[PDB]
């Protein structure tokens, strides 16, 4: 930051002495069950050697943690949301670029602890029959505990080029029922995959046996609100001022399925079976400072 | 933010050098037990592409924990607020859209330790009788520990659309007199869903075996308190400059049940049993900037 | 808040460019022990759709923790505060309305902890007569913990309507010299409710054997100070720009009992044996912005 | 607070467009080692109902830990400081009101935990003899936790009136060299009260077998400064147009005793033996915005 | 700090009563997959003895987490990246130097803890043969624990010149499903370093042995956002006016194999098996305050 | 704070419309190892009562943690700092008084935690010679634990009156190599005081047997640096405007000896062996509003 390198606080910063001219569109996709909101800004800083285009993309993509299959009361299947993202790219031939993006990958990290004990002890018994006895005795201990944070969903960014850009938020483990975590992978000989499976040998029907929706993320039902920032930059001397960019909001659905065995329930998961995406195309107007869809 | 883009803090913020109205609208369902309060805040910033509202959506839905039937002095029932909800919509028509809302759904996370010991231990016994005695010993433990918090009632945004929002601050679980949690689920062979369970062998008629409200979350009686918000745009050159939107309130209430069997008291809990609505017709003027109902 | 959704901090906030006119209005009330304190203000901001005044009220109710009876020496009794309570209620024909109060109830947390620890552990022993022996074992352990904080008051909005509001700040639960915590209904079959009780079998008189004061919380006998806020809107166009408010403090004393069995003390508590109400008027006159009593 | 109810952070508050006349008065009182300082604040703000004087009451009253008898080399006493208070008081005739203070008392909290282990076990005994030995064991665990802070002492606020406001600062509980805590009423059959017993069977003079000062909490030899606010209101039609207010800084002293039996030390501890009162008279002029002494 | 010697906050700081000239130059390199931006800001601040140019190096470097050989079902390998590096470097004869730099190395720290137990216990034995026995024990216990934080990565500041700086990211540890952590040099006797394998002995072909991408730090796939503060310093009285620099961006690549034994998987880890650099020269002009590519 | 009692933040402060006067007088005492450094503000606000004048008491006391005897190989002493002190003297007959000073002294708290385990087990035994055994137990066992901060010197406020103030900097007790801690009464039968012991037998001259100061709190050897402020308020109306004060800064030493038994290392510590103290005068102007020494 810049006090750390004798600069008053702010100083490098683009946007003093500027109108800035903003804007939202919103589209509703309700085949895709998609709210976007693109909130944008334009910041021509005379100071700075390009313009300046900050898009934040927002709105909610719904969970929609459909029960479908009802095939019989032995089998049953949960479409849910392993995955959320956005992504924007400007077409090959335009001259503006990605300059920057919010936010990024961080590195994670864990806390470690080991232990040592050693250990003396002594004894004396004895009965009314006169008796005495006695022990002696040591003992060592070593230990490991390793201690980290796991979120129910990872919010990732993909590789960006000066083209494209967009996150991934996608699903990494969860609670059930103070059971687990559970995640995409868990595998139990017996019960399978358990991740939303309410109970390993109750007699409700199989599409009564998944997890109440209330006690999972409530990113898998009510769904994901997308809050991420692009920076796109435009030279001042460029022949054509206009720019498309698309923006892409994508749901990816995994598959867990439900069947009784003879004596339990046992849970299957099939990873990214169904996609829904949500293409828009928007125009930008560097002359006027305008978005369009 | 701003500052990890390189840009001055609030540059890309709306709502600078405009004059704002703003209003209180506050209406009192006496049948329901719902007091609610609009507070508006018309925005139009001249370097935005379009006209804002906020609605904050306030005020308190009563709990309403009502011990009702009393068939006996052996049967006794308790309603009991199970979810709290907020929507609004603008009817199909509208050129207006939501734009925006607060809050959304966060991702839950979790803490996951996981600890392996190595243990040795020795022992040199002995008596009077001169016999001596030895021992080696040795022990492996692998550990898990998963810690997380679990709130009395979650918040959660439902799945947005543009002209439709809404809360549902739903019950989650809930701790009875040190013991539980306990959810709507929660089954004990014998003693059944011990929810809202004083005792499970008092000697009272069942109307009085029912957990004292000031033990239990305040929600439940005293209520909750909606604090939303939500961001309608609007076009300036949109034909017709009035809007209309609805706004409900709701409660929603289970139906907690005690009986005595022979020896002891049995706790059932049945979902949704009652829905209160409260339902509002709200008229935006957009040239004046005033709601009114 | 503002900056969620786009919007320059405080822009939506009543109260710029405007004069306040704020005052202080002190009673004591000698019969009751009620220091109370009403600081109002009074905002006509003519870019809000209403007049507003907001009442904050403060002061201290004393606790008045009288040890009472002295019926020999076998036999006392302490006069207790349960509760503390402030109303406050616009008649029922007035035009202004109760707009707003702070603070409202919070949803309540608990952090939830579960372990699982495998174990596998070996032996050799021998005696000097030569003679080797083996042990192999194993061991699971599951755990679980729940961890919640308990104040010793808890402070709760009473169900507002336009025209009332209240909150009451009402016992909990208490540690007693390191034992407890004890509330309202604690019963151990031997020494009854020991909320209060100093000693087990001590050989003062009853009066000597109530807890110190000052190892108690100190709103038992210092009292309490409320910090309540309520917003009443008010229309610029009425009739009657005159507006009367009630104001009640109140005071809820239980009734804690101790007795001498054979053996040793017991104590009995009983819930809501005295209540003190303190009751003011207050005029608001909205032309002048004034309040007077 | 202000945002809480939709309005701009310090717009309710009093004393902007105001001169503001300060002053301090110090005064020693040599004989009951009590610095006492008062910072005085007039705000006559036109916009409030009355006029403020804000009266800051500090300085520093001596722990003033004294080792005083000494009959003998078997006998000794400490005197030590069980509590610091500081009073104000409007004598009986004045107009002027108290009209606020800080601070005040606030709720406790402590918090509970519970654990519940269930565990399974099992073994395979064998010696050389062909001999095979086995075990099964089952094991609950139910436990339960408390955890609270505790000050050495604690600072209460004095139940106050319009007329009168004071703080007492009063001894609570100290750890004395890893041991205890100890408080005024530690009774160990053998040893007493040991809260200030250095050894139980050294063999040393009585007079050196009390705690090092410096190991003590430092308020019980340097002391305990002050830090409290009040609030005056004055009406500005009122006839006397000068008021006068009393200030108590007060030590309360017990008395802690050491004597050897025939095997130990023992120690006593008497409640409230000696007080120190420091009283001074103060003029508050309203029409010149002056205290004096 | 400035306050810390008694000055007021933000005095001693560059760049107040300036224009400051910023830019953003974008390169993105495809067959190294580096998106590549600096974000430069001149500042020449009259008060200043010399004219400073402060370079931040951003974009994001790709993890290119390669599944690469498959020579049978028995072998297969996985580039991944070990370490992820930025440079910048003056030519030999330039006259501008490099001043600083952000981030910086931290001194990092580690919690220790010490235990100490002493126990005794105690026994009274009986059976119905009227036969009583006796056991009396102690026990020492001397313990101690470390703990301190490893992140996935750790962010190193390379020793600077006054015209050379950079900082690497290297691969420092990570857990593998709750296994580990495991790091490059890894070797159990059996599995060999299973820093990235998914099972010990399940039988997919090597290729599918893999740990989950989504399992692993995120930078090993979606790769790292540089984040990095280089300030230059120039004379005025400088004959040449333009600098060149030299800035490279460079991923290494370590190389870890599986192959099947008999019996289970071994992994294998080579060191620094590919590099990846991409390098850019930029005109540094301090009369016109421009950098150009 | 004025926010509490509900008045604009800093309103109730000293020192705005004013020029202020401020300066440094820096001394340093060779013969004492003391650098002595005066900062101070002269604070004329014409709307309080009286002309302040800020001291702040900086600069670095040396530790001087000297090894001195050297009697033999067997005897050596250590003169080490167990206090610092600072202290502000106005003579007696001065019209100047000592109104405020920072820091105080301030309330110490302790965590205390009490647990509650009840326990239930069972066994099943079993030999090959077909005989069954069986175990039925129990176990209670009730705890506490105390939790407390211990800084390696406190810093302590000495009652201060109107003409005096003073800070003492103690030496409290100390971790050695993670044994202890240990302080100026540490006595264990065989080793004495192991205050400052490197090794209970090592074979060293005894000069050699002291904790390395780098191992030790760093006060120690490179020593303590005051940073307190004492506040000296005025009469504008005195015939004397200049005022003397005396600055007295102090090191106390403790001499901690090693002596060999025969068998093994035996500390000692003598209390206040040796204090260096450092005086210097100070002449204040309050008409020209300048100190010098």
């Amino acid at each position: 930051a810049d006090s750390d390198i004798n600069i008053k606080t702010g100083t490098t910063d683009i946007g003093s002495n500027t109108t800035v001219k903003t804007g939202d569109l919103v589209t509703y996709d309700k085949e895709n069950g998609m709210a976007k909101k693109v909130f944008y800004s334009f910041i021509d800083d005379k100071n700075h050697n390009k313009k300046l285009l900050v898009i934040r993309t927002k709105g909610t993509i719904a969970g929609q943690y459909r029960v479908y299959s009802e095939e019989g009361a032995n089998k049953s299947g949960l479409a849910w949301p392993s995955a959320f993202k956005v992504q924007l790219q400007l077409p090959d031939n335009e001259v503006a670029q990605i300059s920057d993006y919010y936010p990024r990958n961080s590195i994670d990290t864990k806390e470690y602890m080991s232990t040592l004990t050693y250990g003396f002890n002594g004894n004396v018994t004895g009965d009314d029959t006169g008796k005495i006895g006695g022990l002696i005795g040591a003992n060592v201990s070593i230990g490991h505990t390793l201690k980290y944070v796991q979120p129910d969903f990872k919010t990732i960014l993909e590789s960006p080029t000066d083209k494209k850009v967009g996150w991934k938020v996608i699903f990494n483990n969860m609670v059930n029922q103070n059971w687990g975590p559970y995640d995409r992978d868990s595998w139990n000989p017996v019960y399978g995959n358990q991740l939303f499976m309410k109970t390993r040998n109750g007699s409700m029907k199989a599409a009564d046996n998944f997890l109440d929706p209330n006690k999972a993320s409530s990113l898998l039902s009510s769904g994901f609100s997308p809050d991420f920032a692009t920076v796109i930059t435009m030279d001042r001397k460029a022949s054509k001022q206009q720019t498309n960019i698309d923006v892409i909001y994508e749901r990816v659905r995994d598959d867990y399925q439900l069947h009784w065995t003879s004596t339990n329930w046992k849970g299957t998961n099939t990873k990214d079976k169904w996609t829904d995406r949500s293409s828009e195309r928007y125009k930008i107007d560097w002359e006027k400072e305008e978005m369009t869809n």
